[PDB]
């Protein structure tokens, strides 16, 4: 079926939970043996969210190459994303090592450091120009260059330096600051505006390594971001945009990381975002 009318048909019939459970039943299951080794317990935020072995990002380190991160490679859309968890106190250095080694231009953050009165990820970037951060385990230096605070999101320019080679690179930090503590946003308008700002920066483009995207577990909000982006790109590329099937795209992405889209409300919100974004395109 088309998307917008499939949408109203699920709303009128109130069957979002049944649609979402079908997705969960059909989703791929692949091994995640490296993630479950005992030496990696303090590298995982949640025991039930792990990268598959076949698609995990490897650190270029011979001691321990493990990080909770997955490469999502979308062949028809010609887009790649790295989806990861919010860094932990003992993985902030690994996180920036990955950004460096994978040649990423942008980092997309969809959570606040504290939500619901608890810490959802480490404070992994510097908050003042004159107070830079040094990650001694991976030999990197990170400096805040500039910061632009808007009503729904903040963009930061950062300088990452590889202290071994003295090479430097500019990283853009796109921070969506207004996702609610419970539920999903009422309108997708500010999320779509944010997606378009990331696109405009070049961070999603083939001349760079894959964008790094995260929330707390790296599957819920993060899944919504890449699912909406890929669906809109396919609607631009194809002769028949109504052939784009969001449930099929989601199942393809779930071949690369488990659990993408965590609730039936996130699924409905993803439909809403794609439906509204397609118009604005023309
Ligand atoms: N009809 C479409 S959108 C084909 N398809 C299904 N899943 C993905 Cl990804 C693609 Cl492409």
């Amino acid at each position: 079926m088309e998307m917008e009318k499939e949408f109203e048909q699920i709303d009128k019939s109130g069957s979002w939970a049944a649609i979402y459970q079908d997705i969960r039943h059909e989703a791929s299951d692949f091994p995640s043996r490296v993630a479950k080794l005992p030496k990696n317990k303090n590298r995982n935020r949640y025991r039930d969210v792990s990268p598959f072995d076949h698609s995990r990002i490897k650190l270029h380190q011979e001691d321990n190459d493990y990080i909770n991160a997955s490469l999502i490679k979308m062949e028809e859309a010609q887009r790649s994303y790295i989806l990861t968890q919010g860094p932990l106190p003992n993985t902030v250095g690994h996180f920036w090592e990955m950004v460096w080694e994978q040649k990423s231009r942008g980092v997309v953050m969809l959570n606040r450091v504290m939500e619901k009165g608890s810490l959802k990820c480490a404070q992994y970037w510097p908050q003042k120009e004159e107070k830079e951060m040094i990650f001694e385990d991976t030999n990197l230096k990170l400096t805040l260059i500039s910061e632009d605070i808007k009503s729904y999101y903040t963009v930061r320019q950062l300088e990452l330096e590889n202290l071994t080679t003295q090479e430097t690179r500019e990283i853009l930090h796109f921070h969506y600051t207004t996702w609610p503590d419970f539920g999903v946003p009422e309108s997708p308008a500010s999320f779509l505006n944010f997606l378009f700002k990331v696109r405009e920066s070049g961070s999603l483009s083939p001349e760079h390594g894959p964008v790094v995207v995260h929330c707390s577990a790296g599957i819920g909000r993060s899944g919504t971001f890449c699912l909406a982006d890929t669906c809109l790109l396919l609607m631009d590329k194809r002769k028949d945009p109504s052939s784009v099937d969001i449930k099929k795209v989601l199942l393809e992405m779930r071949k690369f990381r488990m659990g993408l889209i965590q609730t039936a409300d996130q699924l409905r919100f993803s439909y809403l975002a794609v439906i509204e974004g397609a118009k604005f395109i023309m």
